């Protein structure tokens, strides 16, 4: 233990040489001790914080990936509801102007439309979360800089 050895050393020197002639060194040693203790405080604090930021970053990375996948499925559901609607819309155009089945297809198209509007909504929500998570990751990079700058 450097500190304890140092205490013994200056103690020993003072024994023979007297404290008056060594006051300056004695004072320097006090400063050193103090610095060492502050550096040990910072070291521990930084270590804990880095561990936290890291773990937090990993969690948010997983969240980001999970949401990105969710958002792809959402664009799918939509590209599929757009198909059913166009399909049906084409089918309705070519429909015998009456006809016995027009009434029903028209009701299916209002339904696919209601579903597609709700899926566009839900999509934007997911996209928002994605972007939000990305923002939180950016916050983690800011927090990291903060810690480094005050080390």
């Amino acid at each position: 233990n450097a500190s304890s050895q140092l205490t013994l050393l200056i103690g020993n020197l003072i024994q023979i040489l007297g404290e008056k002639s060594l006051t300056a060194l004695t004072n320097k040693i006090t400063a050193w001790k103090s610095q060492q203790q502050a550096r040990q405080q910072k070291n521990l604090e930084f270590s804990d914080k880095i561990n936290t930021l890291l773990s937090e970053t990993e969690g948010l990375t997983r969240d980001y990936e999970k949401q990105i996948n969710k958002l792809k499925n959402a664009d799918s559901k939509i590209k599929d509801l757009e198909n059913k609607i166009n399909q049906i819309q084409t089918r309705l155009s070519e429909l015998d102007p009456e006809s016995p089945e027009k009434k029903k297809l028209s009701r299916e198209e209002i339904q696919l439309t209601i579903k597609k509007d709700a899926a566009v909504k839900d999509r934007t929500l997911i996209e928002q979360k994605t972007l939000s998570i990305h923002s939180k990751l950016t916050d983690k990079s800011m927090q990291l800089e903060k810690e480094i700058d005050s080390f």
